[PDB]
């Protein structure tokens, strides 16, 4: 095909693949058809076990087919090992002088080169830290409220050494939102910050945990709290709230220099991460240790072919599954070079990641399109003044990319000496499913392109449900297990199983998608009542459970909108009792709500007040396809009103649309 864009040449001669299509495919077949010699070959060769699974040949155990009993996964039952030793033990004395993370906080004049040593030395503190001053037991769960700050990958990875559970919020999640998931959770202990600073907005993160604890506290739950000083006089609780400063102190002077490391099993969970799903409020997805260190490692090796004289910059926050595994736990486990970046792309102002890939000498670069298309917005001038030389691996995830951002990312970012990886995954796979392997994989602009190793995807059709061949278009599922898969949902199996398992046989991701002649396949996006809000999973009924708990608000129905910066906008439709007085400072109290509830990343960006009331059917059911299509301009596209109780609404929501739109 002509938008064919062929993989550099250099790029072709370093891959750990090789230079061409067959080069990969060679390894795939073998991946599918040798799937668990594949598997073990690659556990035992890139990882350190202290005990390896029994069978080379048996790998992996798993049903997909619910009439034959329970939904299950399990890889490399029997086999012992730790994380964090992966990541950081391992490395040493060898590498104790290469840097992990280059870090810089949002104020420019903020740096530290952070080594692989000097991160054991932290890791090694503060494990002991809550070994001997919390108590911190094998399985017990730890909450991480934190900045992309080196604290922050120190806790993660102690946590992991103790065999701790960790579950991360979001930085930008509200007081309530932190204290649900605390509570869902029943973390034993919080470690936060003081604060944090994004461009000029601070933001505070003890003061919200204070509130969050107090609600905790309220229902009967003891949390205790320890803080990172990143900037303070942040209240403190006595008995509840410590300093990590007096926390070190009194550490005795050997607690500097050695933890023990508690040795897992394959199964034992390492965190749970909460995402939003099409109904109900957010669970938590579930990984365990060996698999998802196998898979969020090897995919991070070979989608970005991450070589040691790489240095490799994502961009992505912890407080989402692409921190985890491609800012955390893949690169420190291939002992990366990384960027760790506290700040944003605007500040002081949009030649920051430039700056940061000039001085580092940046070689992989793992974004969203959402970022991209805002630089795109800013202008090239903020680019070009970047020594882009080094730059070979761009990546890009969370969203779809339009092929005008996919080419310029490659050519003006990239310089055109850039291969692109447009990498398909969701949190439930733990890693990579559907991605370019730079040097080796032909790219389409605005395709994942080709499955990952061990990985099979299919297309269902959304009537018969059975696979299509050939060029399809339908449902994406994938067909077999591999090991980075969530291996449940927090304390709910039962919706696990409703949710990816209505198809016996299948894992079901919840996206929509095409296969074309040569294989690559093109993610429309969720078939569900999910949005992706700047790459940002979130579920339309909790952002209506948030608008209606404004006294003004009688009901609420919120839909995605096609969005030339996000992808995809927050559209809010909603009524208010008779006699309210509506103005923009009602409407921005009802946002405000929303920022409360959820937290930022859930802004509603267009609100639109239904004078009239949400056409509703006879059964009093929101009928959200006239909602979808109104605040989409669609207004042809709107579709069956006669069972509407009241069609009078329809023309109203089109005339405000347009007085708004
Ligand atoms: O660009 P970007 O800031 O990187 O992403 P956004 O601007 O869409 O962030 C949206 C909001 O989430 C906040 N946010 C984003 N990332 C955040 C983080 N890691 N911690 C806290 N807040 C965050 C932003 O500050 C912004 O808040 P605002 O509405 O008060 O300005
Ligand atoms: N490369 C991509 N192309 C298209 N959609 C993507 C891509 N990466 C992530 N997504 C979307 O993001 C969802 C997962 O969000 P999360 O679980 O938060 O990572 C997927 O189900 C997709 O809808
Ligand atoms: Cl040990
Ligand atoms: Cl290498
Ligand atoms: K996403």
């Amino acid at each position: 095909d002509s938008n064919v864009v062929e993989p550099t040449e250099a790029n072709g001669k370093k891959s750990h693949v090789g230079p061409h299509l067959g080069s990969r495919m060679r390894i795939y077949e073998y991946s599918i058809e040798h799937n668990d010699a594949f598997w073990a070959e690659i556990a035992r060769r890139d990882f350190y076990w202290k005990t390896t699974w029994p069978d080379d040949q048996h790998v992996k155990s798993y049903n997909f087919d619910k009439s034959k009993g329970p939904i299950f996964v399990k890889w490399f039952e029997g086999a012992v090992t730790n994380v964090c030793y992966n990541a950081l033990d391992r490395h040493l004395p060898a590498h104790k002088d290469r840097v992990c993370f280059y870090f810089e906080g949002n104020d420019p004049s903020v740096t530290e080169a952070v080594t692989y040593g000097s991160m054991y030395t932290r890791v090694v503190e503060l494990a002991n830290v809550l070994k001997y001053q919390y108590g911190i037991a094998k399985g017990d769960r730890v909450g991480l409220y934190l900045p992309m700050i080196p604290f922050a990958a120190v806790a993660m990875l102690a946590c992991a050494r103790i065999g701790a559970v960790i579950t991360v919020i979001f930085g930008g999640f509200s007081a309530q939102a932190l204290s649900s998931r605390l509570k869902d959770a029943q973390t034993k202990l919080l470690i936060t910050a003081d604060a944090s600073a994004r461009g000029t907005k601070p933001i505070p993160l003890k003061d919200v945990a204070d509130e969050a604890l107090k609600e905790c506290e309220e229902e009967g739950m003891s949390i205790a709290c320890l803080v990172a000083e990143n900037m303070q006089s942040c209240k403190m609780k006595e008995g509840r709230d410590t300093w990590y400063g007096d926390a070190l102190a009194r550490l005795t002077p050997e607690q500097h220099e050695e933890c023990p490391v508690e040795w897992m099993d394959a199964e034992d969970v390492l965190f749970l991460l909460y995402t939003s799903g099409s109904t109900g409020k957010p669970k938590a997805i579930v990984h365990t240790t060996a698999g998802y260190m196998v898979y969020a490692s090897t995919t991070f090796m070979y989608s970005f072919d991450y070589h040691m004289d790489d240095v490799y910059f994502c961009t992505a926050d912890i407080g989402w599954i692409t921190g985890h595994s491609y800012v955390v736990y893949g690169p420190m486990i291939h002992c990366a070079t990384s960027v760790l970046f506290e700040g944003v792309p605007n500040y002081p102002d949009y030649s920051r990641w430039w700056q940061l890939v000039e001085k580092y000498k940046v070689s992989i670069l793992y974004t969203a399109p959402t970022a991209i298309r805002s630089l795109m917005q800013a202008g090239d001038d903020y680019v070009k003044v970047g020594n882009r030389s080094t730059l070979r691996v761009l990546g890009s995830v969370g969203e779809p990319i339009n092929v005008e951002a996919w080419k310029w990312l490659r050519d003006v970012g990239g310089e055109g000496h850039c291969d692109v990886s447009d990498t398909w995954w969701q949190t439930e796979t733990g890693g990579h499913m559907i991605t370019p392997m730079p040097g080796c994989t032909p790219m389409k602009p605005g395709s994942a392109t080709l499955p990952f190793f061990g990985v099979q995807p299919v297309i269902l059709d959304p009537m018969k449900l059975h696979e299509k061949q050939g060029p399809a278009e339908g449902l994406l599922a994938i067909r077999a297990p591999w090991p980075g898969m969530a291996r449940t949902i927090y304390g709910d199996h039962a919706r696990f199983e409703k949710t990816y398992f209505g198809v016996d046989g299948y894992y079901m991701t919840g996206d929509g998608a095409r296969r074309d002649s040569d294989g690559y396949y093109w993610i429309t996006g969720r078939v569900d009542d999910v949005l992706n809000v700047s790459g940002h999973r979130i579920g339309t009924s909790e952002i209506e459970d948030a608008v209606n708990t404004h006294p003004a608000v009688v009901e609420s129905a919120v839909v995605g909108f096609p969005h030339n910066i996000k992808g995809e906008g927050i559209y809010v439709f909603l009524t208010f009792r008779q006699g309210t007085e509506v103005t923009p400072e009602l409407l921005a109290a009802v946002k405000a709500t929303v920022r409360k509830v959820i937290g930022p990343l859930a802004t509603p960006d267009v609100m639109q007040v239904a004078r009239v009331g949400l056409p509703k059917t006879r059964s009093g059911k929101i009928v959200r396809r006239i909602l979808r299509k109104v605040s989409a301009g669609q207004y042809t596209e709107l579709g069956d009103t006669s069972t509407l109780a009241n069609p009078d609404v329809v023309e109203d929501l089109i005339a405000e649309h347009q007085r708004l739109c």
